[PDB]
């Protein structure tokens, strides 16, 4: 998940390039970390940029692995309504990238409830990575309800 | 060696007869999920001292992964024998079992 809130009039005709570097080029660089098939991290390095009111193109990018090649295409494009309600562009299947055979799972990024208002700075309020990396037992809990747990 | 395939070398230095182990005396295969699909079980010698023949026993990598993260490590390994042993105590269990401690 990825809770996203964008200033509205925060434009991008600076630049066009992409290539996770041209600053110019978009409004936010945001990073959501995930897991592949052997829990190796990945850096889904995502890019805002505002095309005009109410649509921003979306450029995702793995910097994990060499595999990332520059971003140059529109991954996807949310919409947004008068009231800066995201209405589309919801989710999108985005790969994780891959190390050491682990899969490239892929996974489903949703920018859900993210908006578009008149402050703020381009921002990042809550995301989630649904999924582990490997654990070992630290300690033994027990609940009032009778929930026997492993922390 | 690469993702999911490490070589393997052995070798007891408790006698000189364990020369260079400059030679992979087995492979461990693992999935994309780091989970050992292969190279199970060597039999390996364990070398030799005072005419004790050097055995050989069958070493058993089962259950062991590929992972993200932590340390290459040991967690638990099992010796299947003994050496010798002296009566020490005795002890009987509720199921009346008499054992030797």
């Amino acid at each position: 998940s990825m809770q996203i809130n964008l200033n509205s009039t925060d434009p991008v005709p600076s630049k066009t390039p992409f290539s996770v570097s041209d600053a110019d080029s978009y409004n936010k660089k945001g990073t959501v970390t995930v897991y592949d098939s052997q829990g190796n991290a990945h850096d889904m390095n995502v890019y805002f940029v505002k095309t005009k009111d109410n649509e921003w193109a979306v450029y995702t990018h793995d910097s994990s692995d060499p595999a990332a090649t520059a971003p140059t295409t529109a991954s996807t494009t949310l919409k947004f309504n008068e009231n800066g309600i995201l209405e589309s562009g919801g989710t999108v299947n985005i790969t994780t990238g891959t190390i050491n055979g682990a899969t490239a799972a892929t996974f489903s990024l949703s920018f859900l409830n993210s908006m578009q208002q008149n402050t703020g700075a381009n921002n990042i309020v809550a995301t989630n990575q649904n999924g582990y990396k490997p654990g070992d037992l630290v300690s033994y809990q027990i609940n009032n309800d009778g929930t026997v747990v492993g922390n």
